[PDB]
């Protein structure tokens, strides 16, 4: 029923989008850009607005995340509020897709590694990152 | 037999979690408050008095309307909260419990002088409701109802 979701302001979402469906694997991205008719309501010209985003949607190890262009009203992405996905060590789907997801991310260059995914001395495993936006990211291992 | 799905949580880096917990309990009707102080023992690995880690957070959650919201202590290491990630709160307008718990929340909230009012939580042109505010620490919430009944 009652869902949280992190809510993105990104400077251009369609590059966001982008970027996290090939560094991130990102799944069922969703995109709605501001109409040639809203343009003129906006204030922009048909091209801004074929770049621009009024809502979009996208996800990252089957958890979502919503986002929409700052459009010059938000403040600079930074690391006050962290994105933690948490997952059951025992549940071999999941456990395996977070690893794929690590393996395939730990090296990019736009990839800022804080704390390196691996196995904590009291159980689990944790990692920290922070992305090109300036999202951090923190991949949460459980045993329940 | 028994797994949790994958789920994701905002993790807040709060300057001091322990007031900001009793802030939230007070202002937002918190729920689950749950907080692991830095130990007596813990405080010279940390470099502080006995006092100091009797105030200070490691790890921390609570629930706003059966939402977890997670935190800890900044420790000087992370940026002042801001509202480039909001926090959305997703409900059924057509599921009565959780409408009314919506209701009931934010008339409670509306009026308090640590919540700046962006959007006043109201039903849109085209469906649902939406509310958006921002709290004392400078955290925004988004208060979002959705109506699953096609326009056709
Ligand atoms: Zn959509
Ligand atoms: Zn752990
Ligand atoms: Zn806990
Ligand atoms: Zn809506």
């Amino acid at each position: 029923m009652t869902a949280l979701f992190p809510y993105i302001a990104f400077e251009n979402s369609k590059e966001a989008l982008a970027y996290y469906e090939e560094v991130f694997g990102a799944t069922d991205v969703k995109r709605l850009e501001v109409g040639e008719e809203q343009a003129s309501h906006f204030g922009m010209t048909k091209e801004e607005a074929q770049e621009a985003t009024m809502h979009a949607e996208f996800e990252v190890l089957g958890v979502k995340v919503l986002c929409s262009d700052s459009f010059g009203r938000a403040d600079k992405i930074n690391n006050g509020i962290s994105l933690l996905i948490d997952y059951d060590v025992n549940n071999k789907e999941d456990a395996d897709k977070v690893e794929a997801f690590y393996e395939q991310i730990k090296d990019h260059s736009s990839i800022e590694i804080e704390l390196p995914f691996a196995d904590q001395f009291w159980g689990g495993k944790m990692g920290v990152f922070t992305d090109k936006y300036g999202v951090r990211w923190m991949l949460h291992g459980q045993d329940y």
